[PDB]
């Protein structure tokens, strides 16, 4: 997860999500 708690981050989480 990591930064994926933030929807705006999760959408751009190429390495995390």
């Amino acid at each position: 997860g990591g930064c994926c708690s933030h929807p705006a981050c999760a959408a751009n989480n190429q390495d995390y999500c």
